[PDB]
């Protein structure tokens, strides 16, 4: 590699970056035309912080983003409620979901169409267990996010992950628990562990911080970014920087920026390697298989057909360097794979795997692509 | 080392991958006598076109047939091996054999009506003079006679002889790194193809003596639309044949190595070199090779082979060997069916030694820019390791799915399946394939109804894994549990 | 398991070598013998600023400190002023506010008293090297301007934001080639008549834009400056263009991100590391991470999270050394500064997969001496080897090896005084100085280590270019 | 197929790696063909004591030695055991029986009684006590088989399997059944002690080796005295293949007699139990001789057939240190001819052999430091491409671990021992050569010399050290 490739500077090439970006609701970014442009600019799922506001508040945010998928048609922007929860004021040293947070979770959350629940403040896997009693029927489609921000949360990580949908790490309140020459070294164990075992993991606080005022971010913020990406995070979160900020929209085409130019540097053949070392079943299998037979083949895009999520899902894990386009009758699971790095979504009612290709400029005629289901097929484009 | 000397029952060295030939003879033209043949492991027919007339053969096809109804599940390929160029010395006198002193004078003439002596004899082929230079060998009787050429003419050679030797009349000759210019398929192998080949039901054309791709090319202009469903399998048996062997190759639907006849040509210790060649080769493209002549010659007259054949038999299995050929063995010994479970049982045997994972691995590394259809027949050998399948089914139409499959040596039996009759056939001729037809075919009730008779047959038991793949441009890998 | 705390006898064993900046905030004696305790490697002195005479009186204070730590043999860099670009005077001294969108002349007349509307350049070749597009950045970038004329003693510019600036400050030409003498008459003279009679084991060059001013300072070395060894800094879009041709002449590269960051994009810097860092790797030459390391630790005792992983990633992507600027030259902390990279140092070598670093290396890649130096880490890894002995003349021998990066700490045996010096910027190296044969080299080092290193029994890999391997065990 | 179609120069055939032992005999006594069969391989010289007296091996001893003289070549002498033999009795006016199949045929245990068509006698007193119902008796080579149908006090009842002529005094197999006598008896011990010892062999063949209390026993029986001799116990029968790995463990080298084999199992199992024998050998480092039925057709012909070629060629190829010619060199025409041929084979097969894969196969047990050099001076080799690999050794213990690595550069050992520069005639890849007792230097200056290695790269490697050289 000459090192001219690296400054090279193109609107179609950074847009089609593999990390998925959450962008919290905020005064700055409300709007509709705003929303619409940052859908444009890379917003994959919307947060709302139930740390301030009320019901009446967040639910003209989620009807202005219900409104800004109008505009956008082939857009599925997730809608993830963040809980106030029990939050050395540079605040720290109460039940992680108390009556406010329920009323919340039931209240809103489930009513307004939420995708996922970010937990805050997360200590033990009883939470988590508590949370998904909390849902029961009526919640079923809503998948839970733990926050670990304290050392308990870090101390039972392992049941915690084990018990939940993803994993959300708060780097900046993490490091106001633990020393922060090891903030580092949780960040990269906790991705890792939510990796191998393919659920979605967020890596949010203290991102693009300075760009609340400014345009441009610094060296050491697209840095930290960008180590976030290599460390394997299947999302990467703004906080402020769209809420308050004064350049929402400049900053979600600058985060996409900085995760197309980390995911340069990603080797994709050692990649499957390393998840091949770290016996397995029959869907397991097939993905594998799925995925050395893209590169194999030199597949344009991998298809992955499915109902539940789980089979785009355990594709995605193998991280390859094939585009997936999961394609599902279910709206949810749509929305539940919005989080999930390297997927893109169309919904669909074998006519499928043609209609799709049909839809699909991201091939051109003659091109392969590898479609999956217990099945895996290898067509070429007619 | 105690593992290695049990006794193998039946139900194992009946399952070995290594597919077994046998050639047709007055020792197994009984019905009776190829059904045993059959249930001891007989996958192919060779019917020797160098003797018998059209008539004859035919009643052995019949006899054949009547076998299959006995054994109605197994699908015996038929095998015409032609005659082709043949190079004999002429008569002596009185009709007895004459004695050649070592250092003496031999002529050897073209006039095949001269009635010879000690000091000259006739040649059938009539080009000798044209072909042979001073200094080349001429092998006589099985090469018992070695004469060198001293002096050629228009209808003569000169020859000093190399050994001291006895010969008797008509008696075979070799003619080392000379190309012989007899045409491969004549007027009479022609015929043979044309008028018994097709009509008959053969399915593959063994071609004695190719000398180039020219051969092929010519026997598959000469087969034409008729003889489509009919595949050419070149026999490499000299200099020529070696020297052209990749183009030969290329051309070929499979190769037979014809190891007695190239030891007649070139050097005994580079014979085992070429073979190794050759097999790899055809193994590297998936092409089927037979390994052919003097396999278990001393089991003609004893109903156990040498420590040495066997050892021979094994390294063509190790060597990665398709097929296994028995000649006057099955066709004119005394023991054509103890012959061919001796057989059955040695390629068991060898294929114990078989690293399956190695073989995999040394193939993907072997083929270079891969196509769709050997990608997922690559994807299909590995995934039934990772899912430890018990079987894998290639659906197949013209059979090249199935040798895909094949090519990569998976330790798991493949069972392939086909609308087409001819490909049912041709796949009796691969290593590790069994077959099953079905009904022209939408895959998923295929693989059903296979699972259905795949357990019956013993193959599979319920709650086992089954990887199924269908090629052509749609390909398909599917992973399965038998209920 | 990473809640718990780290012993000073673990995280001193750290294998990333540590460069510290001189100056006031570590002037004194007994300041320099602490952070020799804490872990720095090599002395920095800073040629932008003091003279001959303050900069030999440093060097006399190093020598002093080492005369406390015997054992210590630091290595002393100088690194050169080289090209700067400044702004020029204000009317009364006054800083001036630049509005968004308004238009500021910049004029190559250095005697002209600036305003709002207009100020001095001090590089006259800024019309020549600047075209309507380029962007011009003013005080650490805190004012971004982009050209909209070029005239034959001006450039015509427009405030991209609105910000104030004073006197004197900084400028940065982002994509554009600086046209002034990267080693210039004052450079020569400090190279010359400071870093040759005074001990000077490095020169980082300032600034470096093409492989043309490597082959400079070497030829100006000469054969007096032959103990030396050049390390170019690596700052902007040339120096990154021509970076394989830089690094080719070069004994080493300092990559300097802050300084990046004015030039390219920022989301490219950590790009542009990366790269660098594994192309110095690929030919074992020693890369040095620069800038922006432990800015907060300047006026406080902790860093940022954000600050302690940008060190921890350097030393992942593969990096020789980390250095302090301004945390020890002129920061309230210099000593504690010193011992928490050392410690994130620590703690990010914790994640290094040691076998995928030899088979990487393999792969990536052969010479007789690399050959040995590639059987000795393997062989070191098949035994249960405590160390590797390295008995190295040049210091080749003990690179080859560190090249490698064995698990194994490497002890590099040299007669050479400069270059048991040099080896201070070699990661995974530890010096030992002796005078001797093949066999009583081995001998008094297996004691020596002793009495530190390897326990009564274990098995040791000694190698000895001249290109032998030796395996031992202590007896 | 070009380059396996061409003529090997004998500058290519004389540099193969595998070694060969020629057994002594009428037909390759004398100095002048000992001598022309030294510059066409022979690596080993094997005295079989099946025959012969010691005053007649002596004579032979006697010409080795000074065929040595006049290639100043350093074979080593192998003393062949007679050990434990069964044999047939004498017949009625001493002419030849022929056994109908089907038919019944006694034998018994007195050895005294001259034989019928109905009776024979056989030598093995301990046959009735041995063989039981079902067993079956091979008999003059597997010319006849027969099966017990019942055993007696001092006879056998069998039934002929196989019409076959059998003469006097045969020699007899046992197939699954244990010979209940002494391997070592004293006559052995005789040879052993009286022979071996005195005339310099270097080696003890053992045949018929069925225990590894075998080998202990031999090598106590060597005692001090005997100690520079190593033992190879021959493996010829199923109680040497049950016992194989701890016979292995105390042998220094194992000879593997197929034919012998294929008399004790089924024919079908020898190339496995060959293949196992090879494997087992190569992985501990220790010589394995493969012996019997290799060019036999060559006691008569100067030309071997399509398949003996093959079958040594496989031995080659399953990882063999050692062929071996029995009658092709004792008798037979062509003794000088058939080395030629067979170094000519080794050197064919040695084409199809993969260096890259056997270094990687057989580092697929937490090794030792002088295996750990042994495997880097091999990986060094090849990364360098260096010409030769020089092997410092005394015991012989550095020259084997790396041959055991099969580089494709050729090991020169280099050794002041007399006695391990013979035992390192036996190991596949090395040649040798003798050292006064810095040896490096001199050793490539005759090195140059002798047209092997200026310029090229040269791996030394001394056992725990390794050099690389790179020759003026």
């Amino acid at each position: 590699i000459r090192m001219s490739q690296i400054l090279e500077p193109s609107e179609e090439d950074w847009t089609a970056h593999r990390t998925r970006i959450v962008c919290t609701m905020g005064p700055a970014c409300w709007n509709v035309d705003t929303l619409v442009k940052m859908i444009d600019a890379g917003m994959n799922v919307c947060r709302l912080n139930f740390s301030h506001g009320d019901h009446e508040t967040h639910a003209r945010t989620v009807q202005n983003i219900q409104e800004a998928m109008k505009q956008r048609p082939e857009a599925r922007l997730a809608i993830l409620l963040d809980t106030k929860g029990p939050e050395i004021l540079i605040m720290n040293l109460l039940p992680v979901i108390g009556e406010k947070d329920k009323h919340d979770i039931l209240n809103f959350g489930i009513p307004m169409g939420c995708n996922f629940i970010a937990a805050s403040f997360v200590q033990s896997a009883d939470d988590v267990r508590y949370i998904r009693g909390l849902l029961g029927p009526r919640g079923r489609h809503i998948r839970i996010i733990p926050k670990i921000e304290n050392v308990e949360g870090l101390v039972n990580f392992d049941e915690i992950l084990a018990e939940a949908d993803g994993i959300m790490i708060a780097r900046g309140d993490l490091g106001m628990e633990i020393p922060p020459e090891k903030v580092f070294l949780a960040q990269k164990m906790m991705i890792a562990k939510c990796n191998v075992v393919g659920k979605p993991v967020i890596t949010a606080t203290q991102m693009l911080e300075s760009m609340i005022k400014n345009p441009r971010p610094t060296r050491a913020e697209a840095a930290d970014v960008a180590n976030a990406v290599l460390d394997g995070t299947d999302c990467v979160m703004l906080s402020g920087e769209t809420a308050n900020g004064e350049f929402p929209v400049i900053t979600v085409e600058t985060m996409a920026r900085i995760c197309y130019e980390a995911e340069t540097c990603v080797d994709y053949p050692a990649l499957y390697r390393a998840m091949c070392l770290a016996p397995i079943s029959t869907q397991e299998a097939v993905a594998r298989a799925a995925v050395e037979t893209a590169e194999c083949v030199n597949a344009a895009i991998i298809l992955a057909l499915t109902e539940t999520g789980q089979t785009a899902r355990l594709i995605a894990k193998y991280r390859p360097m094939q585009p997936i386009l999961a394609l599902s009758a279910s709206e949810s699971t749509i929305k539940h794979l919005q989080v999930i790095r390297g997927v893109t979504t169309m919904q669909v009612p074998d006519h499928v795997i043609r209609n799709a290709i049909v839809v699909a400029e991201l091939v051109t005629e003659g091109e392969s692509i590898v479609a999956v289901h217990n099945l895996l097929k290898v067509l070429t484009v007619e």
